[PDB]
């Protein structure tokens, strides 16, 4: 008959060459039952080396004595298979298969994914590039002589073609750092889940994408689906104040607003017909445009939104990628939602402006802050190593981008700003947020550094630390280590 020859699945490395998924050869054992039936006295020794019960093994050989080929076991270790082969039992033959091994384990479990018992990809990169990584299986022909004995020198009908190598955009050094500090932030704040994304704002490469809780892809025998979800690409949420800078970009591009314009926010609430907009910091009477970001004033950005109209705000969000398909082709990836109505009443205009009228993923939010950090130039996302700068698209003018960049640095360094997120030795820009979802609380921070010449954008999501500024220190530590890892010279002395 015919026996398939499994193809060596292509190697997955990080951007530097660190192995992330390796096809390790294993030993699979198959038997010719008619040949096995002539050496019954060896079956107990055989079943022991295979790791099978003596009687169950004997039953299986009898019930399949008619066939010329059955599998005894698949995927033994090299030493185990050599134990079986050392018995020299008639009718027992071996083939070399491959088992996928993930050296980093749970650190990069969601990005890389994992494979079948048949070594085809089921999640992550392993599934998104499965065509690329799989290769073609070969065919071996079982030749029997007279009296049904398999010929030792097997006959290969068709050769297997190996799969192709893939280098991800992930940087394993930054992946470890992000996986570590995010893991600490949850066990310290007693949080349920979380996510952390790091992007190269110039290349669009994804330098790290870690989720908690995670799982070990080498030990899936008790895998729980709560750890298998790639939250960075699947969990959608209302971005809240983290998309206020993109409302600000619309206001500065309208020509009707300058950073020094004041807006009346007395008394921290605002009545829009039957709805009531509420600022958290109601102890403010008037704010300029930077202060509206510093204080997360829903009232402040709503009055600006009424002036410039929602379609201009919708346009900046759409063009920085929010609610749009990322093009990564990852399985289970969610596009989120940007609201679609032709006419924009005041309440819909307001909620969109302060980030409650839309749904985004953490990956989209990092992509949006990368465009802002890249001087308003949008570059496509990439999970594979880019062979250097791709063509970007100017979606925010460089001067409006520089102005909002400066405002976001003021969110971190100015009076009343979030001093938590400061990277010691560096100038960091960023914006915090909070997302609530009702069914009948996520801490958000998004930023980039160094603000004098941005290199990387980061988004930190931390699920349910209370029944929320817990993400800001996570940004601080990871951004510090990341800059100190990929060697960014300080800009704050």
């Amino acid at each position: 008959r015919h026996i398939a020859i499994p193809a060596h699945r292509g190697l997955i490395t990080d951007r530097n060459g660190e192995p992330l998924a390796v096809s390790t050869p294993v030993t699979t054992l198959w038997a010719n039952p008619k040949e096995l039936m002539t050496a019954k006295e060896r079956w107990p020794q055989l079943a022991a080396a295979l790791g099978q019960d003596t009687k169950l093994f004997a039953d299986r050989i009898e019930q399949n004595a008619e066939r010329e080929f059955i599998y005894l076991v698949r995927g033994l270790t090299p030493e185990q298979g050599e134990g079986v082969i050392a018995l020299k039992v008639p009718g027992v033959y071996s083939i070399e298969e491959f088992r996928r091994f993930y050296p980093a384990g749970e650190v990069v479990a969601h990005a890389v994914g994992f494979t079948d018992v048949d070594d085809r990809g089921r999640e992550g990169i392993e599934l998104a590039f499965d065509e690329w990584l799989a290769g073609v299986p070969g065919k071996r022909q079982v030749l029997k002589d007279r009296r049904g004995r398999v010929i030792k020198d097997v006959q290969v009908t068709k050769n297997a073609k190996p799969g192709k190598t893939l280098a991800l955009s992930i940087d394993l050094r930054l992946q470890y750092l992000a996986h570590r500090e995010l893991r600490n932030a949850l066990l310290e704040n007693g949080a349920k889940a979380g996510s952390l994304v790091i992007m190269d704002v110039k290349t669009g490469e994804i330098l790290a994408m870690t989720n908690q809780p995670t799982y070990n892809p080498n030990n899936r025998r008790n895998l729980q689906p709560a750890a298998m979800r790639n939250r960075a690409m699947i969990d959608v949420f209302e971005p809240g104040s983290t998309v206020k800078p993109f409302s600000m970009s619309a206001a500065l591009a309208s020509g009707r607003w300058k950073p020094s314009d004041i807006v009346d926010v007395y008394p921290g609430t605002l009545q829009i017909g039957r709805y009531t907009i509420r600022d958290v910091s109601r102890n403010s009477r008037q704010l300029d445009l930077t202060g509206i970001l510093i204080k997360s004033s829903n009232v402040g950005i709503s009055k600006i939104a009424f002036d410039i109209g929602a379609e201009s705000i919708y346009s900046v969000m759409q063009q920085v990628g929010l609610g749009q398909d990322t093009g990564l082709g990852f399985p289970g990836e969610r596009v989120g939602n940007l609201p679609n109505h032709r006419k924009w009443p005041k309440a819909e205009t307001a909620t969109l402006a302060y980030g409650y009228g839309l749904s985004v993923t953490a990956i989209q939010l990092a992509h949006a802050y990368a465009a802002l950090a890249n001087d308003g130039k949008s570059v496509p996302l990439s999970m594979t190593r880019v062979d250097r700068v791709p063509d970007g698209v100017q979606v925010i003018s460089p001067e409006v981008a520089s102005t909002v960049q400066g405002m976001l640095q003021q969110v971190v360094e100015a009076q009343g700003g979030v001093f938590r997120a400061q990277v010691p030795g560096y100038h960091a820009a960023g914006k915090s947020g909070t997302a609530r979802k009702v069914s009948v609380y996520r801490s958000l921070f998004a930023g980039f550094a160094p603000a004098t010449d941005p290199r990387i954008a980061m988004v930190v999501v931390i699920d349910e630390p209370s029944k929320g500024l817990v993400s800001a220190p996570v940004f601080s530590k990871v951004m510090a280590g990341a800059l100190r890892l990929m060697n960014v010279p300080p800009d704050n002395l």
